[PDB]
């Protein structure tokens, strides 16, 4: 009878909702800040920890940790102080009396969804439980049953093929380049102009840069030519202190790390390359229709020029005869908890709760045998 | 007064419809699929077993089991579920009120029509039934009375000899070899070109492969010099996913095994000999009737070379003095169910049912005493 | 007069030496590796391409490519690298004063044979060369003229039945599974762990720990309840950089996938079962003198618990009155290179050279003449 | 002075060996080998044909053809070979210093003893030779010198009548149904229970079916109301692969085709009715002398019930106030070879030779008017 | 044929001299002096500004000022009068006639290259220049191929490290960390025993008491319990007006910034955690060559404790079953400039000069497309 809440738990960002809403209510970014000076005022309230927002507020006086990398928990008492935050603070509700859906990345290691749930179930004691995959859920809020899901966020970027419902586990995909990436590229290449960045802080005015004023380009070797010729591209950006910095082909030589990885050197191939591999490992006659249902969901497939971009390099690789397709929403940034509040609100979903007696009588092992 | 079922169940097509009517209703391949790979959306229809051309469409998440293997059925919980597709989900028809004729192949095993008199007795309790042999539903829908029957479909090739209505069951021949054989000998032979089918949906694709692009050369010799000079036989075929496969001596070397079974490594000859084997087995007086009255029937028989093939390796084999005729009408893929409309339609053939009291009285044995 | 070369070039391991001897001279790793990141140092040698155990020992700066994948030969100008390291660089030879003899997989592409037959004859220019089958080779080593081999390579596993040295082409079955999915899957689960190998050269890693610490378990189901019940079957790894890692039940579920393909999504079956349908596609008289001369070849088929596991489970399938024996010689690694030497030393075997004015004459398609 | 060979060439058998022996030397299949498939395995001596026992014990990889067929020879290569067989490779002699005794069917061509006597005098060169009627042979053998002689072997059954040394021509029956066609048979009725054997060896499997299995009802009705309301008459056999079938009533339908011919399709009468129409075709002085003094020979008549199902029927025939004796010696199989080695080794055979001068000064038609 | 020239412009030092010889003929600081008060006597020679050791020697009545700070040129008349000293008052030869080998930081700015290359062609114009890397001048100097080095100057600490001539550029760390930076904290740090120091000859006077008397302990708890503890590890340092200045614990808590960062209120880590975080960053098989070649490079590695103390940084960091050598050579402090003598006297180097038709045609772009 009670409302379910859907906590989709991603390496940057924390959303954070109600099961039925169209919207989370709760985004925050998944950091915790701790002061590295020294308090010399007395009467004044200064926490040891600072979590979500008020980090971001006071970053200049803060060291801020990310919990999550690359998928991975790190550190768990920072992701307890993280859900506490989310449930307690913003949510404002208490988790006992509501069953909570939790998101995960494929391929991760099974200790982190056993500690998952073991916090889950032994310090905010929910009822019920359940993890989910992130793809699953895109494709569950993009309305439709088949296709390939590329997700990209802020640790890791995964290519999930479904078919009629029916996942292929064996060509799911998994590549740790993702928005983290992009902004350490963009620190390292803003250097070239001659501005420093450094502290942790600076990488999150850095990922704002990367946010606000990135673009892919469609042609890289022409986009190099006319950023090269005149200075049309260029783009200035106020700091918080007062200077202008100005930028010209780093707006697109950062997101072209997605599709040249090397530029970070790393030995993979590109995400049209993983999706063009993910699909051609799968069965021969689902193949047409993984190729006219590619959805793009997460934060980091928003820039404004990567739909285009993946439409001409996929039919450059796939056979001419076939219709490529790329299904960019425009909420694809929250297109997993979309995915989550639809799926916890389904009636055929409410007997596949784990629920506290099973993690009684089971242990936590429980998620291994009820969830995928 | 109601109106006949003819449901001829062939090794690898299901053909339905009612007495008197001049084509079969529903014509589905008579394969069983079931989901090899796992399910993760819920709330969307998931069935444990699709059936028919639902099978077909979605042949790519699904391991697809033949009920029928050589004639023979091997699976009775599959051929229950074709039969109960072919009843009420095609001809959408209760078989409680109609009288039902089955067709099987020569020299079968008892247990099989037993089996089969069982099932159409207790599960699908029809008012009356009958097993007719189907060379002679194929002179039957021949229009003739006397004639040998070459029926060749996806698991049996028989010849039939019958003479002014007798049958001479000494001179039947059953050989091994069909449609399925020579789809895995070009599942074999594709290879050498380097194209890869080895999953049962590409056995599918392969066999459309067969069905569109193969025929019987005249001389395969001189075909077979034809194709190593000039690539004027080779052909182009787009697969499921795209990509262009091109075949040339492949389209005749596959049907030559029909001829040459040798291919396979098959000690039996081929069914020109097989033929006029079972025409001298029988009497001398009737030989030269058989020799003018070759009918062709089923799906194995439609390659656009093998009427005339099939006409000079007989005229070799016979004595010059002899007219060799082989009838082959265009209609022939659906002959066996077209002579069972016909025989189930007439006036004389109601007293040779096999009626319920009958089946009550002697128990699944009757249809060994009323049938042949 | 001249000694003959026995070259086994195969899926990951390039085997090559004088006729006549008992081990091989040069067994390398058949891999191109080429230098990704870039050279600031000038001076030293820096080749563009590192062939064999140089391209092993330098891995950490090179992006590793097989040339071969799946027993057929994808890069040319690669395999051409291969073989001259093959003949120079290792054996020291002059490749046109000595007749090469070569193996190939069974199934495998024409123009795979016809390019191996241009190169071997127009680049490094022999007096004579042969193509011979594997599975024949490793029945000569073996010393027996009948039975049934299974040989388990990098790219290829392959049954060929052999009766007194008459084999069975329609009973061969090829099965493209082998050491690299098991490669490629302990990768992906060795990722549950935490262990993340993504680069070319992780998956030497990930091969020398599947080679050093993989057995196969004669019960599946009794060693999963053993290993999630005491670890007692986990073991340490020593990576290169100085890490520990430990593994459990990977050890055993990374060969499972031999006996279950669809461990990798695969519809096929398991190799016990793909060696009995290979003995039931034979002659009936054949098929006891091929249940009790089970040949195991390559080097996929030395893991410590697989002739035990491959005899349990094909008495299980057999009928219970007939003896299984499964022939698993210790030296099995290098049994084709063996059986080539025995070959390429018989005084019946020098009429059956291609030699170099049948190839002029020819052209390329003397080796479909003269080559099974 | 020297010793004389008998040599009795029956449609299945061949038995030679020396005069004045109780039982032949060599006894082999008359079959000749051939293999089907390719060598692939270079040094053993791989023959071109196997002869004999040889062609038995490999039976898996050859094609085997009987050079006789219905008593009449259709090979002649094949029977040298046979020939070649029985003198060097069994009997270790030269047939230049041997006299030859043959055997052969009553109404057989005469081109087929001429080409006989051509042969035996110019291939295997012998001294003499003679050409003996077999039934003349069993009735040797008997230790009689009247009575009527019913032999049933591989490919005629025949029925001679010969009373006090005077045989009656016009009363001597041929019917061409014997233990190949009840192989034959055995072969189709076996199809019933689900069991298929189709190739050459599996003839020789289904032939050793009937020998060790078969039998002879003394009624056919009493014995099918027997099989169909208990399951005692039911038999195991194991196949050389190792599985078990059973059969049921064919252990007497098969042999029952020898008292009804029209189970195989054929307008003749009985063996019952064959000797009962030869023993009234005599005069009638001698028929109680033929009704008493039935002497079966040949393999045939080895059923373990023919005996006295023979003399039923003959006693139900024959009026009642004649007595009817069947003899049926044990070593009946070989009573053709033994009758020839008592004739043989008679001091008054040795004037009806056919010697060598005989034969260059008549020709090829001496055996006309010197047998008969 | 005429001898090149290597002029490494650090931070703080510049040090000129010939290809092909041992030691720099020319190591002066890089400082720019300026009179501050007034002048008063006419005829004394005094010049607008001092260069190098005049500027020293006359310190106190002159503003000085470095051209380059933090590695990046930011006064270029100070930085041409720099370069003026360097060629025609120390080296004493005219630029038109000798090519010029510089060099420059990792990760600096693209404009002080491009000025650099604009400077050394249109002002003092060479007939060729080249731009290095100063750690692969470092590594070059060691005379090895493989390594990470540690390059810490007046400016910048960076690591690179190169595996077989390979540099990794994604793991080249910079941080703001070196001797500059010390000499302002202990500068900041002697005004707690009293010692006021303000101005920039009290910046010298502050460097030359660093480089004297501080030095690296092993343990920095236990020394400073040490210091605290008994007076055993003070020294006197003699002014140059005449006092005598005493220091304690200020030896080893100025140095202890460069693995603490945070005493001068920076975020970045140690010197050992990053030269630990860019082996890590590595690929896995070159990390063990990494670890047993630390080359130290640069005077602020020259401290009388850094090699133990950082091998046993490193020893804690790394794993325990590793070798871990640091390589600290006596001639570290010039080890850029000898390794540019190795590099520009190399027979292999003379074609990668930029030289002055190049960049008339390409202007000041060639040096990011020559050079890395
Ligand atoms: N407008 C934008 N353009 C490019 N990148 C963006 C934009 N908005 C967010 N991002 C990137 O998306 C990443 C997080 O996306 P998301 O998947 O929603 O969070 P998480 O990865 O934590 O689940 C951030 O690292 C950020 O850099
Ligand atoms: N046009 C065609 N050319 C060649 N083969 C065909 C064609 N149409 C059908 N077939 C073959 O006929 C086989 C089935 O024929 P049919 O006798 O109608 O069905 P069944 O054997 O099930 O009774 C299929 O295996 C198919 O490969
Ligand atoms: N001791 C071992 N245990 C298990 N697998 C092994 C062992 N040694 C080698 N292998 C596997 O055998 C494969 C190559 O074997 P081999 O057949 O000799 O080479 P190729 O396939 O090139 O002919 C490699 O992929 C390797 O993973
Ligand atoms: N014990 C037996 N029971 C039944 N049939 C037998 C037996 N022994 C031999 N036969 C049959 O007898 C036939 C040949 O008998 P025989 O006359 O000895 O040889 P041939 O006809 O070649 O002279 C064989 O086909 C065999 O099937
Ligand atoms: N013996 C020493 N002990 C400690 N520091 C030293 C010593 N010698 C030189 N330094 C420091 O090294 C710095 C410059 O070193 P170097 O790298 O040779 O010059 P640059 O940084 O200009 O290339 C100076 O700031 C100086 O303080
Ligand atoms: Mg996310
Ligand atoms: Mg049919
Ligand atoms: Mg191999
Ligand atoms: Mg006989
Ligand atoms: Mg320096």
């Amino acid at each position: 009878e009670t409302t379910a809440l859907v906590c989709d738990n991603g390496s940057g960002l924390c959303k954070a909702g109600f099961a039925g809403d169209d919207a989370p209510r709760a985004v925050f970014p998944s950091i915790v800040g701790r002061p590295r000076h020294q308090g010399v005022m007395v009467g004044m309230g200064q926490k040891d920890s600072y979590v979500g927002d008020e980090a971001q507020s006071k970053r200049g006086i803060l060291t801020l940790k990310y919990p999550i990398e690359h998928g991975i928990i790190t550190n768990w008492d920072d992701m307890e102080k993280i859900w506490h935050h989310s449930f307690y603070n913003e949510l404002r509700v208490a988790p006992e009396e509501h069953p909570t859906l939790l998101t995960e990345a494929p391929l991760n290691p099974k200790a982190n969804r056993e500690k998952m749930t073991q916090i889950m179930f032994e310090t905010f004691n929910v009822p019920a439980m359940y993890v989910a995959i992130q793809a699953v859920l895109s494709l569950y809020a993009s309305g439709r049953t088949t296709g390939i899901v590329l997700d990209s966020g802020d640790g890791v970027t995964h290519n999930v093929p479904i078919y009629e419902g029916y996942a292929l586990p064996h060509a799911i995909m998994r590549l740790d380049l993702a928005g983290r990436d992009l902004t350490d590229y963009l620190m390292k290449i803003l250097t070239e102009r001659g501005y420093s960045f450094v502290t942790t802080a600076e990488r999150e005015i850095v990922r704002d840069i990367k946010e606000k004023l990135c673009y892919v380009a469609l042609d890289f070797e022409n986009e190099m030519a006319t950023a090269a010729s005149s200075s049309s591209l260029e783009k200035s950006y106020e700091l918080p202190d007062g200077q202008v910095i100005t930028i010209g082909n780093e707006r697109f030589c950062c997101p072209e790390t997605l599709f040249q990885p090397s530029f970070i050197g790393m030995e993979s191939a590109g995400i049209h390359e993983t999706t063009y591999n993910s699909i051609m490992k799968c069965d021969i006659d689902i193949r047409k229709d993984l190729y006219a249902n590619n959805v793009l969901s997460g934060g980091t497939t928003m820039y404004p020029g990567i739909a285009d971009r993946m439409q001409k390099e996929i039919t450059a690789l796939a056979p001419s005869t076939m219709k490529i397709k790329i299904i960019a929403p425009p909420e694809r940034k929250y297109s997993v908890w979309i995915g989550g509040s639809i799926l916890a609100s389904l009636s055929t979903f409410q007997q596949m709760w784990i629920s506290k007696p099973e993690y009684d009588e089971a242990g936590p092992s429980i998620v291994h045998r009820k969830c995928f």
